[PDB]
């Protein structure tokens, strides 16, 4: 999946062994966590002007890539509760075709490179590209890196469950 | 399972392909959700005088029907965390033989047909008929329909887990 | 544009002389306002189970209908400030391909048939179907009908501006 | 229009196709937005010592360039209300010959490169170079980039209106 | 349009080149502003006993004169956002045939001759004579003269829009 | 696993049919719960001077016993949400090699033999002996016995998941 604008140029290829190299070492780490806990190899390359555009557009392109990869009938729902030392983060996903994100974190000890702005824009991008409902709810924690990385691990774990093949269309209304 | 009083007359048949028709369109939708996420066909028909009596007595009868269908040795415990757009609802069930319900929701945007009274009385009815401990804990949300429907989806998912056969009596005291 | 689920069956036909008949007299009035201030005839018909499903699905279908009718190059942005007696409501739209809604109203004098739940679900449906950013911000007011009707008038007026043909792709990133 | 001090050297040429290259990627993006929504090509080049000096002196030089470009009789007033996802920003301009700026924003989620100091100094610079009254009033929002970029888009849109030719001197006192 | 009582005698002639002379220098200035931003010449002369009676009765007579001059089918709605140095004032008009005024200002630095009483009574008079809904909402400001003059400029600008000819009766109910 | 100091002498033998006899009937019950929900037989015997030393040292010894039994590649993460009547307790474990415990309970109705001191010291002992991150987070509840027993049931259930064999080293850093 490739997405190109005048701001960013992003390639996300799920199922291909390859590097994750976005030219942002924080995002590279977060995406490495995401892919590891999703349980899939992926190749991700990006160029960008501003980090916000990178994080958001990575989210969009990753979402679109996940959507393209979905089986016809998929499990739809997946959750994860992820600890990382002091951090404890609930991640809940519904591949609902109703884009929505709610990211509720409370970072006490900030860390350079980790920003709520960037986390939120990645998650909104992902929600919009995948066309999904995504909740990130911090239950405990203080450290920025532990909170944000737990969220990315959790997204991977939750989507591992939600993107699995199902025997039915998982909606009482008969369509998503 | 049939339960008849001077107020209501209710039939719940689990495992039978059939209609869910209670003469309350909101409850029909909630029960459709419940059954879908439980993963069982059911036929439910009711007549009633007042909606409270309907919701409670449906809970009792459904609980009794679930209890009748349990294997001798069952998993006992099941949880679900269910998102619906803004709503995020935790449902926790223990088929404990200790009737108890705790329903903790916070509806900001009310909706006609959706009432905490009716939800609580359905859940207490279910707890009493099944003979179970049931928690409904809203983690996030504003919209009445999203919150209540998430609760019914969650009850279905949780009971899907809790009602499966187990290799042992699931209690250290040796009996339920 | 026809959209059909097990819950609702909706037709929205923009540019066609016809009636607006949803089987909800409040919504019929709101949509009549919307269409009048948009400056287009439309035919709308619906069947539904529950009013929430109606309001949301009308939003979705109307949004998709507006998206289908959008010129290749469109103005993208449109605003309205709409008074109705005590009410004064700001509506701001960006046809951004970034679904988002923020509805901030404060109804002091409630009115049967008018609910924040239903307004919010219509607007989120519209945002998701059109793929747009939509703000509704009450500046003044107390009366439910005045506030909500002002919002619908304002959506029509704002979308009248935003859906007009433009000479260019209205984004510095080169893509919408 | 060129302005040179011991701190900065800035060229702003309105109506010339060219690059916007200030050696600050955030400002380049903001100025690209400004020019796009103004509806004019411009060439902007700068060297600078400190970013504050750049932002302020860009504002001054851009203001002077806009002032030089004004027709004899101009519309004087222009407004914009600009959404960007969560952000909603009102921009109001009066080319009054009374330099004044009031920038009222509330950034909840900060972003590296985006600072209220720099926004305010650009706007004051612009107000002083153009000789104008400028209000930036955040109505909604949390994200720094969305708020600041909406302000720059809004300045462009507002000045598009205010700098258009008029049939009269737009003041009851007979002069500006 | 002439209106005579035992308290005041007022002539308002729209479209006539002429003096604005009410024997109140503050009101003469405000009305000069109003007429300038409306974009019409007018002749206004008054005698009065008390300033309140003047301001109110000028509003009534001006409203009646505007009403008399309306085309059969008129635009109905008009808004303005007007800055004046520190002041930023929103004016919203609906020629609704439902008299109503809401004037919400917050003057920090008072000025002799400028009073909320007089502004409010002019606006209510105008609403009653024209038969219109009028909102004046201060968004920012401290100085009495800047706030009140912005309101009069804004009323002129808003009514410039609202009083233009339209192709239709601008109401879904088919009549005003 | 035998651990002997001048204060305590503890045997924990996982996978062995035997009794749990610590000379503290509360701890015997808690450990019976832990083992049952872990899904393992175990033999535990202890002598001790002071109950704190017992609870802590049981934690340490049990943790070391679990660590000894861990497969080379293990699942690492496990969670449980456990109801017991009024109580609802979240337990989250990461076998991280980063000892940490956070126990957040709120006992309203105290019970002899049940103490936050002792619970916390058992959990910290377990965290240190296993070399793990352990969160215990009360979501609801009042009764001391229900809260504490839910925590022990939850630890068993969570560790059942976390101690299972995996196909890989469960860390992006390549080392645990
Ligand atoms: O789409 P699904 O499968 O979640 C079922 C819908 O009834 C949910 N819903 C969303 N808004 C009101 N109800
Ligand atoms: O009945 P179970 O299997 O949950 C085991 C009991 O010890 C629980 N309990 C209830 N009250 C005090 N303890
Ligand atoms: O897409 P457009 O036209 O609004 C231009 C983007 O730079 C906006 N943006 C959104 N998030 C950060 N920047
Ligand atoms: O200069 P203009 O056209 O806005 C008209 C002036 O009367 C405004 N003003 C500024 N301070 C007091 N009055
Ligand atoms: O008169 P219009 O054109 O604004 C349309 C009316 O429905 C408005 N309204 C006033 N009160 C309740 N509704
Ligand atoms: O050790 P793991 O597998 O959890 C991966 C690490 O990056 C986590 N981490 C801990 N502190 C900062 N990052
Ligand atoms: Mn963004
Ligand atoms: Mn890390
Ligand atoms: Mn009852
Ligand atoms: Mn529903
Ligand atoms: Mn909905
Ligand atoms: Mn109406
Ligand atoms: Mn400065
Ligand atoms: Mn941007
Ligand atoms: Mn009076
Ligand atoms: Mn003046
Ligand atoms: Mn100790
Ligand atoms: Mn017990």
């Amino acid at each position: 999946m490739r997405r190109t604008t005048k701001e960013t140029d992003i390639i996300v290829e799920i199922g291909k062994k390859g590097e994750i190299k976005t030219n942002d070492l924080i995002l590279d780490h977060m995406l490495t966590a995401f892919a590891f806990y999703l349980g899939k190899d992926m190749r991700i390359t990006a160029t960008y002007d501003l980090r916000h555009h990178l994080w958001e557009d990575i989210g969009i392109t990753l979402g679109e890539a996940l959507r393209e990869n979905l089986p016809e009938k998929f499990t739809r729902f997946g959750n994860a509760i992820m600890p990382m030392d002091d951090a404890l983060v609930l991640v809940s996903v519904d591949i609902s075709n109703r884009p929505y994100a709610n990211v509720d974190v409370n970072i006490k000890d900030a860390e350079e490179g980790f920003a709520v702005s960037l986390l939120k824009e990645f998650v909104w991008g992902l929600a919009r590209g995948l066309r999904a409902t995504i909740h990130i709810k911090q239950l405990s924690g203080e450290n920025a890196h532990h909170i944000v990385e737990a969220a990315f691990k959790g997204l991977g774990m939750a989507l591992r469950v939600a993107t699995k093949e199902s025997e039915r269309v998982e909606s009482t209304k008969g369509v998503l």
